[PDB]
Parts: structure tokens; sequence; C-alpha cells
């Protein structure tokens, strides 16, 4: 379905060459998140089955209402928008991390990504 399509292109990189600055200015830019620039916006490495099996039991446990948190950490890298300006150049800081991950399934799928651990 096109929102677990969304999910990917706005949260998941399944292998980063350097997580800095310089990375997710170059991402958000790439998946369409800078007209205007996105506050904050959080990418999933790895492999997709692993992300997807957060939607099962698999990897992943019921959390707050109906989100639902991974089992086991991700290398994850989250992109702060720096200073004022909504428009280009969107200057990010980034902060690569590592840890569970929340998000909302559909269908079995992951549909959403609750960014408010980010």
């Amino acid at each position: 379905n096109s929102r677990y399509t969304h999910f990917l292109t706005q949260h998941y990189d399944a292998k980063p060459q350097g997580r800095d600055d310089r990375y997710c200015e170059s991402i958000m830019r790439r998946r369409g998140l800078t007209s205007p620039c996105k506050d904050i916006n959080t990418f999933i490495h790895g492999n997709k089955r692993s992300i997807k099996a957060i939607c099962e039991n698999k990897n992943g446990n019921p959390h707050r209402e109906n989100l639902r948190i991974s089992k086991s950490s991700f290398q994850v890298t989250t992109c702060k928008l720096h200073g004022g300006s909504p428009w280009p150049p969107c200057q990010y800081r980034a902060t690569a991390g590592f840890r569970n991950v929340v998000v909302a399934c559909e269908n079995g799928l992951p549909v959403h990504l609750d960014q408010s651990a980010a």
C-alpha cells in the first residue's frame, strides 16, 4: 500500500555512508523533505525485514495505545533543522543513535514512525 511506501521514503535508508550533518542535508533533499524543510526526521537503517517484523510479535510489542515498540534496537540518524528559515538551504544537525523504535502498523506493515522519541 502507499502509506507503507511513504513510510520507507521518509524513514528508511538501508546503508548510510557517514551519518553527519552533511548526510542529513543530502538525504532530506533527495527524499523530498526540503520544501519546506521538515523540522525533525529520523531515518532507520538496516534490513527492511526486521523493521517490518516490528509489526508482529516476532520483533515488536504493543506500546502506548495503537503504537508498537521494537524488541530489538536499531541504528538510527535524526536530522534536526538548524535555525529559523523554513526554506532552502535547509541545514540539519545529525545525531547518529541506536535504540528501539515506535511505529504504527497497518495490515502488517509499518505506516507511521512515532517521532516523539526523536
